[PDB]
């Protein structure tokens, strides 16, 4: 009945079969996103009605079309053709990966340059990787990918550690055809393998090792109703999955006495990029939007027990669309449990005796996706005290090239001949904040030194202050970790029982966002990245930081576009983004297969409690 | 055998034996610091020599003195009489403490001022706090406690609930005299109650918690032996334990195929200030040395399976001694085990067709101390991957005051007519380094942005400076969050197989700093903790970032009068000093029972190995 539950095979088979009907599914479509649309405002009349949003390619060249279609009512709403020229091409399909080596392994080019470096055709794997934007006129409408080489000595080695450098093609995917082969030198093949279960690369594997048991004998604390409703330690929320952002959080709240206060109306990362700061031609182009061009939901893995969710494990399977509109399951693709978290709260008290221990816990949500030679894992964390929190992990095998003779300014060496690039993870999180309901702002504090003088004779007060942002104008910010710098959100017309504003206080990690030039094509691509937080006021098409359509679009569009509106956000229904990612600069330690490394933010209870909210928790 | 060995009760016995005998310990002297000395640079001679260092403090007024005492051979190597006024006092004696609260019942100011506030003195509990250093003559050469008043309606009440404001004490704690009693007006008390056991303020407690269980069918995987040495997962090292200092790490290394190589020589903190920034006379004085005051080792918690320490525990129960020289065993005041800690490294690949996942896991050494309302957790763990991490948890009551009608700039509202001040935890990591041996120098590490143009031409590229730190006099650092800014530790004379130092990289969390106006007091004593990053030239008398006696003391020992010798510290014997800590505001939430906040640091491998460490590590 919920109208945040999870798309079933059943919807996905009815989207399939009204785009039949309608003639838009013919034999040269293809479904490049598929999503259900959240309800819009003010939707308590039970009315529901469950909507699917469609992007639709078509593999003989004419006009791709957006199409938004009622699975309740079993009509096409809307069905626009798109302008790629103007508003961006389509998100990149899966089908359309292979072609780039397929098509490369006849052209006349590519074969020179492949037997100038005595490689055989047979052995050289093509990465598939978006465009961009660059200076390449020919490209503009059209669907281009470039694709760098690399060797696989067999079918079982990984072909990372044999980057093919100094070349690089760019394919235009529907009319078949290579546009440019740029050869600018060889390089030696770097020689040695990757390969981390060959036992002469590991060595003999440890025995010492004894086994970790992590069970819950009475089962778990949390409850699943309806599919993806989750109410665990007062909390209360909507697990959904879309295949462009991957795991959204819905209707986050939590439960105070007896009312249901909600803190978060959606929660997800809306984008994720990936830039190289490597200026040689054969890469100066490469930035990867995972969210954007390449979809994450689509290639999140199958999550093993006892391997990749360790403990009570309770799975969801979300439902996605395949290319031409068949339901798909991902078979276990979320990983929901509780884990402990240590001490939550302890005092030994000498003048009254009382000797108190409680321990902590927190509910993990998650999932992990895998784009090439990159793996990620997206978690979302609740804690008993109120605290929730976002972790990315970042794994698999860095990208690789040569490395060159007289070293580099901006690749590391990971072996004989083997470099890295320097590169970024950089994540946008978009929360649609409900701090007590949609009347929120937000304020930014500064911690504050003060001067030794009259009123602070021994020179050891500080403060603090907050700047309210009223405006859409004023509220890019930026970080400033030696000011302490935090943001509060706050309901202006919600008080704790000392007449406070109640707020929720994100706390960020401070690591450096966008490197690029500010005049680069990925500086106006993805100006999202180029500011710690950004606030705007809720608009039902203001989804994505980049826009709707990220793949080979020019710029402007998204974030810098919405905030130009100037609209209020003092006490309104508001949206705040943050950025946040890891710089890159790969070690010895990084090869063959990466350690996790990590970066998120966090949000914690700021008087929004009229006390510690978990004093109720037991000894256990 | 091992010279690292933890201190017994027999050597402790022997200790006091051997002052009685030397006249050094008559009935008139407190031992204020004992502890074992860690072995001089260059020990190879198996010529093992367990000594002591001993601070005897004379309730008669007699001068202290520090002692040094050979517990193998019997004997007294030194005996210094101090000169307090000028190089500091003692630390804090426990029986000091409840001095303070008795002297104060009979004076007749104290009395009027109780009198005045309709308070009866059997219930009116004094916190007895370090005096540090202002505008008093009359104290200098003296020992001096401060008190703060809180009113105990009845034995089990929480007394920090009821802060009596406007009224401060000074105490002469040897002659047994009031120096003086400052009364600046009355506060109301507060009146509410803070009991967090009482059913009356949690409401009925929680049966949602369905119990986690955490055992090891085999046992851990690590070894102990001779009492202190650990063995887990290639690592090797020494847990000791000082009454000043508390758990210390000795000889941290990794096995790296047959090499057991060297990290850290010693790491522990050496010191902790917790500086007040409320510039009412009531409390502008207040700073907390909880190390070099307090000696937060002997206020070590006895850690509770289950409660404080849960999974399969190993306890270290160090023996320390009393005020008379008898030992004291604080049983299982340290707890160890092994953590599950998610995905260690994780790639699916398309083109080879092999699916790899591994778990990491962490070693845990921990210990609690509780100082008077506060108590702290200090977490020590490594990782399989190389990596290293220390964690500060901050638990207990927050030290409150009146909140004063009409707000306030400096203090915090947490309950009606209760305020809490603001102030900062900070640390100091003193991390005696010695990375693949002694030789070694610090490189500070920034990001660095380039601009579009020739050999740069689309704006992408960007790359990282290093630059060696040759003498002390340029040692002292601080952040750069927004640059990335980072310190390598490395062996200019010890590379990998690329031929490139081998190193470890310091990852600070870039919190502020100390945030007291530089010409104050507290500035002058915590002058450490002003900067983030200091490194000095090792040598034997340079224990702590305040000097050896910290109480009372005036200021400038310490990091700043080592750091003026302007030593060679480029690929040398060196140390390196990291200042972080927390900045608290404090918060609803954290009444009447505050939820741990953490902060911390951590070190991870930097071109130290020649490929990934984790190979070897088994699927399970
Ligand atoms: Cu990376
Ligand atoms: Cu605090
Ligand atoms: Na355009
Ligand atoms: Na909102
Ligand atoms: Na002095
Ligand atoms: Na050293």
């Amino acid at each position: 009945a919920s109208p945040f539950r999870l798309a079933s095979a059943g919807e996905i088979s009815e989207v399939q079969g009204i785009l039949r009907t309608a003639g838009l599914l013919g034999p040269e479509k293809r479904i490049a996103y598929l999503g259900v649309l959240d309800p819009a405002r003010g939707a308590g009349s039970e009315a529901e009605d469950r909507r699917f949003r469609v992007f639709i390619h078509d593999v003989s060249g004419a006009r791709p079309q957006e199409v938004t279609v009622s699975v309740t009512n079993g009509t096409v709403i809307s069905a626009v053709e798109l302008d790629t020229a103007a508003t961006g091409e389509l998100p990149v399909l899966e089908e359309e990966f292979e072609v780039v080596e397929q098509l490369l392994a006849t052209d006349e080019r590519w074969l020179k340059a492949l037997a100038a470096r005595n490689l055989d055709v047979s052995k050289v794997r093509v990465a598939p990787l978006s465009a961009g934007v660059f200076e390449y006129a020919e490209e503009r409408g059209r669907r281009i990918l470039r694709g760098l080489a690399f060797v696989q000595d067999f079918p079982e080695d990984s072909a990372w550690a044999h980057p093919v450098d100094g070349l690089v093609a760019y394919v235009d995917v529907v009319s078949k055809e290579v546009t440019r082969v740029i050869d600018t030198g060889v390089f030696p093949v770097p020689a040695e393998h990757g390969n981390y279960t060959d036992p002469e690369l590991t060595g003999p594997l440890r025995t010492t090792q004894k086994p970790i048991s992590i069970t819950q004998p009475e089962g778990p604390s949390f409850t699943v109703t309806g599919g993806n409703h989750i109410e665990w330690e007062k909390w209360s929320l909507d697990v959904g999955f879309d295949v462009r952002e991957g795991v959204v959080l819905h209707n986050i709240a939590f439960r105070d006495g007896d009312r249901l206060r909600p803190i978060i109306n959606r929660a997800s990362i809306a984008e994720m990029v990936v830039p190289y700061g490597d200026p040689s031609p054969i890469r100066s182009w490469q930035n990867y939007f995972d969210t954007g061009e390449y979809l994450v939901g689509q290639y999140a893995n199958s999550l093993e027990l006892g391997c990749d969710c360790l403990g009570d494990i309770t799975y969801l399977s979300p439902v996605i669309s395949d290319a031409f509109g068949n339901p798909r399951e991902i078979r276990n693709g979320i990983c929901m449990h509780e884990e402990d978290w240590g001490i939550l709260a302890k005092h030994s008290d000498l003048w009254s005796g009382i000797n108190y221990t409680r321990r902590n816990r927190r509910m993990v949500i998650s999932f992990f996706t895998t784009i090439g030679n990159y793996d990620y894992g997206f978690y979302w964390y609740l804690y008993l005290d109120g605290t929730i929190e976002f972790e990315a992990k970042a794994t698999g095998v860095v990208f690789t090239s040569a490395f060159p003779e007289g070293g580099s300014d901006n690749i590391s060496q990971l072996a004989p001949g083997l470099g890295a690039p320097f590169h970024q993870h950089i994540f946008s999180a978009r929360l649609d904040m409900a701090i007590d309901g949609f009347t929120n702002r937000v304020e930014e504090e500064d911690v504050v030194r003060q001067t030794m003088g009259p009123g602070n004779e021994r020179g050891n007060a500080f403060s603090r202050k907050r700047t309210v942002l009223t405006r859409e104008s004023e509220a890019v910010r930026e970080a400033d970790a030696r000011t302490g710098r935090t943001w509060i959100i706050s309901n202006p017309e919600s008080k704790n029982r000392l007449n406070e504003p109640v707020g929720y206080k994100l706390h960020a990690h401070n690591q450096p966002t966008l490197l690029a030039d500010p005049g680069s094509s990925i500086a106006r691509r993805a100006a999202f990245a180029t500011k710690d937080l950004w606030v705007t006021r809720y608009a039902d098409d203001e989804r994505y930081p980049t826009g709707d359509f990220v793949n080979q679009h020019s710029g402007g569009a998204g974030l810098p576009s919405y905030i130009a509106q100037d609209r209020d956000i003092d006490g309104q229904d508001i949206v705040v983004w943050h950025t946040f990612g890891l710089t890159h600069f790969p070690r010895v330690e990084d090869w063959p297969i990466m350690p996790v490394d990590t970066v998120g933010f966090k949000l914690r209870p700021e008087g929004f409690f009229d006390r510690s909210p978990v004093l109720d928790v037991p000894a256990n």
